[PDB]
This record gives structure tokens, sequence and C-alpha cells, in this order.
């Protein structure tokens, strides 16, 4: 990713957002991925709940990722709003990705990018 | 729109949610629209925060109204919160576009939708 | 929807542009409907190419919608393409959810939504 | 990113796809990025249509590599209609951030981002 690069050359130019941002795109990601491997596995009945949350962490993850791009000057924003939404939306996917992990292990890999997006998230609330 | 006839048909089937999830798309589009018109005007230098906010409700709305389409069970998930982040962030770009209101009418038009879409998003967390 | 209003109040500012703007999102917020309805369906296996169209078609349409909001003006644009993508993803989505319909209600309301968007797209290319 | 994780992991289970993803969401927020940039310069008047093409980049950039994404098994899929589509817009967008380039630093690196994207973007369509 460029989000260093870019945060360094904006013109009103912080380790905890680049972490932030960064995460929230790998999180959207793996979520849209972990969703569509949940719906070719033989026993996709057992996974509607899991699916349905990778839809809206992807969803939630793309927003905040885009919001926190545009949040390296001083003005009034909705960045810490948006970024608590995200660390919530992550703890809920998380929750249940990690409950298929010992059955699929794309559920066990993109419950632990969403524990670490929903860290990143916090931390860049401070 | 079709989202009163979707909810209907539903396996797992509401007007206060009908009414958000319309808005948040009418407020996306508007968002989007409002932006790009102050980048089309001579005194866009005046507008900076105003399109900054506008695109932060494009992306925010368009995720609420994806949300709350899902949201026509009983099962746990974001929506609530989801809606007061949608509130805040329409209850900010509404007054941004409301001070340059007297000035250009498509900042008169994206408030008031603006205020309607948080309006319906705070009545559906209800 | 309040897209002809807002083209009309552009500084740079056509019923083929409004009414596949506003298609755009009626068909993103019924295909996200629809791939959320199959998803708690009893069949659900059997809806699974539905439901991966439809999350497809959702997205597309949203791009579509957005990028279309902001073609008021004579500048060189990606819109062209962008509607022919759109009209093709929802010519392959209607045919899986017309497949469906007589099955499920939600699919033929939301295969008859696809169908009228790929329409207002190839319109709008002319 | 996990990409190429999740990739392997997939039940219907690509360097160019892997390639294509990871720039895809490179390129979505470091235009996401430069346009926020360029709405904070003094000369932001002479940015309007750089500003605009970052922003239909950066929705077409996500939708596909969302799409891309899902694009793991072997079924019927949008995703060489879409790519080309990405394609031709980070082309677009790469030749107007190029312009600028010489005078804004984050233009530049956009610019080079754009050309990657663009590039693999086309290779994933073999
Ligand atoms: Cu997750
Ligand atoms: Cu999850
Ligand atoms: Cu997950
Ligand atoms: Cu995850
Ligand atoms: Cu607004
Ligand atoms: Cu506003
Ligand atoms: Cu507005
Ligand atoms: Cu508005
Ligand atoms: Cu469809
Ligand atoms: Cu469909
Ligand atoms: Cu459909
Ligand atoms: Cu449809
Ligand atoms: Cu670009
Ligand atoms: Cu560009
Ligand atoms: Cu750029
Ligand atoms: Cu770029
Ligand atoms: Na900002
Ligand atoms: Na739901
Ligand atoms: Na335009
Ligand atoms: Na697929």
């Amino acid at each position: 990713m460029h989000v260093e690069a870019m945060i360094s050359k904006h013109p009103q130019a912080d380790r905890s957002l680049v972490q932030c941002v960064e995460m929230c795109f790998d999180c959207a990601q793996t979520c849209a991925a972990c969703a569509d491997a949940c719906l070719g596995e033989d026993k996709v009945a057992d996974l509607r709940h899991c699916i349905r949350l990778n839809l809206d962490c992807a969803e939630i993850c793309v927003a905040a990722g885009s919001i926190a791009s545009r949040a390296a000057g001083t003005e009034e924003s909705i960045l810490r709003t948006m970024l608590q939404t995200c660390a919530e939306m992550c703890r809920m996917c998380e929750e249940e990705c990690r409950r298929h992990a010992g059955n699929h292990e794309h559920c066990r890999i993109c419950a632990d990018v969403c524990k670490e997006c929903e860290t990143a998230c916090r931390s860049a609330t401070g």
C-alpha cells in the first residue's frame, strides 16, 4: 500500500492512522474472500450468519478505510465514530469466523485478520 | 425503489426500516451529486470542507443502506450502530451544506436530504 | 430520489441519465436484498450462484450510479464504459434470478429490476 | 494483504489474479488520498478534473478488487469485463495525475500507482 507515502505529501499533513487504513482494506478484502469461500462449501447452510457478517464487515471496512484516507488534516471529521463502528463490526465478524475456524481454514485466517483490524481501529481512535 | 417489496418476501420477514433504506440511497446519490457540483463552481476553494463531508456522507450512506437491506431478520446485527453513525454523518454534512445554501441551490437540496436521512436513520434505531 | 433536481442545479448542466442513476441505486438495493433473502432460504445450497451474482451486481450498480451522478458535464469520463459493464452485469444477474423466480418471489422481483436497470443503462450509453 | 492465503483455501481453488486484487485496493486507497490532498491545495481550482477522476478511480478499483476476490472458481463471471473497465479508468486517472506530478508529489505517487494497477488488471484478463 501507499498510505504512509500519501499522508506525508498531503498539504495539511501518524503511525496509528496508517496501520488502521492498511488493515481496513486488508480486512475488507479478506471478508469478501471469506464470504465467497463459505458460499462454495458443501456445508454452506451452516455458514449463513458467517457469510452475512462477512458481507457487512467488508462494507464497513471499505467505508472506514476511505474515510480514514481523508482524515490526514485537523478539521472536524466522522473518523472516530466510523472507527468505533468498524471495531464493533470486526469484533462481531471475528467471533463468528472463529467459531468455524476448526472446520474451515479460510475462516481461521479471516478471524485473525478481523481481530487485527479491530485492534488497529481502536488504536487509531486515540 | 423495491425495499418494501423485498422485505415482505424475505424468508425471515417495518415502516421505519423501509424509510431508512430508501433515504440512505437517496442521500448517498444526492451527496455524490453535491460534491461534483461544488467541484464545478467558480468558487470551489470556498467549498473544500463541504466536498469532503459530501464524500464521507455518500460512503457512509451507501454502507448503511446495504447493511439495513440485510437487517430484515431477528439475528444480531451491526444495524443500530451503523445507523447512529449515518445519523451523525448526515448531521455534519447537513450543517456545512446548509451554510452554503444561500449561495448554491444544490447545497440547499443536499442539506434538506441530509436532514431527512438523519431523521430516518434515528427513527429506525427505535 | 433527487437525481433530476441535482442535475439541473449543477454549474456544468437529460432524461436517459436520470433514469439510469435512479435504476442503478434501485437495483443495487434490490440485489443486496435478494442475496440476503437467498441466504435465509431452506434451500440456500441451490442459490449459491444467484447470491454470488447478486453481490457483484450490487457492487457494480453502486459504482455505476456514483459515476453517473458525476457525469452531468461535458468533460471526458468513464461513464459509457461503466454503463456497458453495468448492463452486462445486470443481464447475468437477471438470467440467474429469473431461473429461481418460480420458486422464490424475491428472485422474481430482483430479475425484473435487473432487466429494467440493464435497459436503462443501455439507453444512457446513447 | 491476505489475498494469496485466502485464494488457496477456497473450496473451488494464480499469480496474476492475486496481483490484480492487491493493486486494486492499493489504487483505491491511493486515489482517495490523492483527491483529498488535491482538495487541500492552494490551487485546488486547477485540480478539479484530477479530483473527479480520482473519485471515479477509487470507486471502480474497490468494485474490481471485490469482484476479483470472488473470482477464484470456474463459474461464469463479470471479472474480465470489470477488469477492462478498471484498466481504462486507471489509464484516464494516470494521465491526469501525471500532468500535475511536477507540481504535486502526491499526484506523482498516484500516477505511478494507477499505471501499475492498469498493468495488473490487463494481465489478469489473460
Ligand atoms: Cu470478519
Ligand atoms: Cu467474520
Ligand atoms: Cu471473516
Ligand atoms: Cu475476517
Ligand atoms: Cu450531506
Ligand atoms: Cu453536506
Ligand atoms: Cu450535501
Ligand atoms: Cu446532503
Ligand atoms: Cu440481479
Ligand atoms: Cu440476479
Ligand atoms: Cu437478483
Ligand atoms: Cu436483481
Ligand atoms: Cu488515478
Ligand atoms: Cu489520477
Ligand atoms: Cu491519482
Ligand atoms: Cu492514482
Ligand atoms: Na479530511
Ligand atoms: Na441480516
Ligand atoms: Na463529471
Ligand atoms: Na466466483
